[PDB]
């Protein structure tokens, strides 16, 4: 809240503070389909990044696709991720990844979508049960969901800024390039490089 940040104990940091140097900042909603696309596609490459320590990766998790049509799968999916990384964050990352898979994320327009009981499944699958559990039955972040995309001013997904600034991707070796801009050349960014050309 308002975003889940991600990161490895490996996080370049500005002199002087605990602030990374990089933050890679992205808006998205489960149920919007080029978002999956997306992840599915520069997942590997963002994990990379955090794993040497080159970015923070922050994910805000916005609910604009919500409609009773939908039976509120965008919120509750985005609820439900917040209550994940109450738990842990690397479960929050195993959890993310599986639901803009291919065999989870559920069609934009559909009639079949997870209720609260297979969101909480897929967050023990993730590794995590504690207080996920009521934290999802109860509604505890629903409204917080609601609220984000007014919060945080971001209409659309999926979005990304990089310390802030609106970032129009490409392709997952552009994003690296650009963050090996700002932080140069760091150990393990060229293989980053690698894992984005695949």
């Amino acid at each position: 809240g308002d975003a889940v940040r991600v990161t490895s104990s490996k996080l370049v940091t500005q002199p002087g503070t605990s602030n990374p140097k990089a933050v890679v900042s992205f808006y998205e909603d489960f149920l919007c389909p080029a978002c999956g696309i997306f992840e599915r596609g520069f997942g590997p490459t963002v994990s990379k990044l955090v794993d040497i320590g080159a970015v923070a990766a922050d994910y805000t998790m916005v609910a604009i696709l919500d409609s009773a049509s939908n039976q509120h799968y965008s919120s509750r999916a985005a609820a439900a991720a917040y209550c994940v990384a109450d738990e842990s964050i690397e479960a929050f990352r195993r959890f993310h990844a599986a639901m803009f898979s291919k065999d989870i994320q559920p069609a934009e327009l559909g009639k079949d979508f997870p209720d609260n009981a297979r969101l909480i499944e897929l967050a023990r699958e993730a590794g995590v049960v504690g207080k996920v559990p009521d934290c999802i039955n109860s509604g505890k972040y629903i409204e917080k969901v609601d609220g984000l995309a007014a919060a945080v001013n971001v209409h659309a997904t999926p979005t990304v800024r990089v310390n802030g600034t609106e970032y129009e991707w490409s392709t997952p070796a552009a994003m690296v390039a650009k963050i090996k801009e700002i932080v140069g050349d760091v150990p393990g960014i060229d293989s980053a490089a690698a894992t984005a050309t695949s």
